[PDB]
Order: structure tokens, then C-alpha cells, then sequence
């Protein structure tokens, strides 16, 4: 019997300053962060319509730079999908991407953990990973690719209700 709608437990991973804040303050407020005011740990919630289902994302938005915590994994064992967000400035991040997968994939010994590969900062003039190579790495993880800007909003929306229609479909 429905009890209230359905929730989902996104959390927001990626190295420091891809814009992982950015991108759920875009969401839940309609608001771009210009200053870099960098995160340990931060919950948010937003009720959405998907594909005529109403739902409540919990959303984890993470620290970028962080050593071994026992206190992330926890979280990373309980999240149900996971936004791997790089910047498309910034080619250290989407090398970085390798890891932030094998972290999840490891923690929750799975090789089908529920994904969406972000790209953000596509606003920028100065881009140093090609849309090309990014697909590339989506398809070679089975998962979809979405190019953002926390700045201009484009495709924001998207990567959050594509990572929940990926964690739909894994159940
Ligand atoms: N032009 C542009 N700037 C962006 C975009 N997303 C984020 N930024 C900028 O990049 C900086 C870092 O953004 P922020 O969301 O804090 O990064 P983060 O990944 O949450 N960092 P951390 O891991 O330290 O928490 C900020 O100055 C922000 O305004 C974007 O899509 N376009
Ligand atoms: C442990 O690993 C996870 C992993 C992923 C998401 C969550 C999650 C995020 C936010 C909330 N909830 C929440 C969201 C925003 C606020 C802030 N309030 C001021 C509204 C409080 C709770 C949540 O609750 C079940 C779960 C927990
Ligand atoms: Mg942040």
C-alpha cells in the first residue's frame, strides 16, 4: 500500500571544483554559485515528477578532495545512483573519473551500480576533453553521458532525472 512517494539516494561525486555543489544548487534553487567554497558533506531533498511518477530526491553532494574516510563509504554503500561529474576544462577530472567508478563498484560489489557520466562546464571556451571522448568512456561503462552548466542550467535537470530513470531501470 503507498505509504508517500518514492525516494531515490543520489549522491554527487567528482574531483574538487567541477562544479558538484554548482550543479544540485542549480537544481534545488535556481541559483548559479560564482565563489568556490569547498564541501565536506551536505544533504539536500527536491520533490520532482519523472515520467508521471512523483518522487523525492535525497541528494549527497561530496568533497572532491578526500583521503580514506570509513565515513564516505558508508554513504557510498547506502547510495542508490551516482553522478560521476568531471569538468570539460579539466582533464585531471575525467582521468579521474576511473577511480571515483572502481570506488563504488568496490564498495558495492556490484559491476551494475546505477551512474550518469556529467560533463560540466560545457559554458567554457576552454575545453580540453572532447564530447567524443567522454561518450566513449560512457559506452565502454554501459552508462549514459550528459554534458551540463551549473552556469547556464543546460542539462541539469537531465543528468539528475536520467540518473533516477538508470536506478528505475536496475530494479
Ligand atoms: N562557468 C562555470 N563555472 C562553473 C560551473 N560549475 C561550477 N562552476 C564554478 O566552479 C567553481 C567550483 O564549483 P563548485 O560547485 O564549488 O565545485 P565542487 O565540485 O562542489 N567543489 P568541491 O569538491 O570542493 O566541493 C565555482 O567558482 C563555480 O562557480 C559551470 O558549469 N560553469
Ligand atoms: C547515507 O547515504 C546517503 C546517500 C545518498 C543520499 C542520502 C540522503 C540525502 C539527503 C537526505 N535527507 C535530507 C535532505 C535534506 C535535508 C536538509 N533539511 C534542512 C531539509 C535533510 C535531510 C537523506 O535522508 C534520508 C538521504 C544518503
Ligand atoms: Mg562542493
Amino acid at each position: 500500500y503507498f505509504q508517500g512517494m518514492t525516494e531515490y539516494k543520489l549522491v554527487v561525486v567528482g574531483a574538487g571544483g567541477v562544479g558538484k555543489s554548482a550543479l544540485t544548487i542549480q537544481l534545488i534553487q535556481n541559483h548559479f554559485v560564482d565563489e568556490y567554497d569547498p564541501t565536506i558533506e551536505d544533504s539536500y531533498r527536491k520533490q520532482v515528477v519523472i515520467d508521471g511518477e512523483t518522487c523525492l530526491l535525497d541528494i549527497l553532494d561530496t568533497a572532491g578532495h578526500e583521503e580514506y574516510s570509513a565515513m564516505r563509504d558508508q554513504y557510498m554503500r547506502t547510495g542508490e545512483g551516482f553522478l560521476c561529474v568531471f569538468a570539460i576544462n579539466n582533464t585531471k577530472s575525467f582521468e579521474d573519473i576511473h577511480h571515483y567508478r572502481e570506488q563504488i563498484k568496490r564498495v558495492k560489489d556490484s559491476e551494475d551500480v546505477p551512474m550518469v557520466l556529467v560533463g560540466n562546464k560545457c559554458d567554457l571556451p576552454s575545453r580540453t576533453v572532447d564530447t567524443k571522448q567522454a561518450q566513449d568512456l560512457a559506452r565502454s561503462y554501459g552508462i549514459p553521458f550528459i554534458e551540463t552548466s551549473a552556469k547556464t542550467r543546460q542539462g541539469v535537470d537531465d543528468a539528475f532525472y536520467t540518473l533516477v530513470r538508470e536506478i528505475r531501470k536496475h530494479k
